[PDB]
């Protein structure tokens, strides 16, 4: 564990991060921005079950099937140096106090015994959401946490929100 929370940041395609990581954590969990059924068809949920592969698809599958919908869901990876992937599911369409379910989708986002996270910017699709809510929700979410957190976009505008706000 690290003395405390440290960040890193990556602007890339989730191959160009899951490389980071790989050699700068050499272990860790990575972070999918699901869904209840935990389907994956589109944005970086799409982009991990093509990385992770048929196997984490399947595995999705069959825990919805046997156990109906989630809002976390922590599964095996099938890749190597990948811990786990952890499945979160943010606030829904409509839902209200939209800070204080941001803050605990990143709490989430912890799993028991693991020290190294890979994290998207969560819930950007959702109506009323903003990158600067959630990265600010994420900030609350792992303070006095002893972890290490790889926050990871597209846009490199989020992390030079990230970055000013250090």
């Amino acid at each position: 564990k690290p003395k405390f929370l440290e960040y890193k940041t990556c602007v890339g395609d989730l191959t160009v991060v899951i490389a980071k990581a790989l050699d700068e954590f050499k272990e860790f969990c990575i972070v999918n921005a699901a869904n209840e059924h935990m389907t994956h068809g589109s944005g970086v949920a799409k982009a991990i079950a093509d990385f992770c592969g048929l196997d984490f698809v399947e595995y999705c599958e069959d825990y919805v099937k046997k156990h109906g919908p989630q809002q976390r869901l922590v599964t095996p990876s099938f890749v190597k140096g990948i811990q786990c992937v952890n499945n979160v599911v943010g606030p829904r369409h409509g839902d209200n106090n939209l800070h204080e379910k941001l803050v605990a989708a990143y709490k989430n986002v912890l799993v028991d015994g693991v020290v190294n996270y890979v994290v998207p910017v969560l819930s950007l699709g959702i109506f009323g959401v903003d990158f600067k809510m959630s990265i600010d929700a994420m900030r609350e979410a792992f303070e006095g946490c002893t972890i290490r957190v790889l926050l990871f976009s597209l846009s490199q505008e989020h992390i030079d929100y990230f970055d000013v706000t250090c």
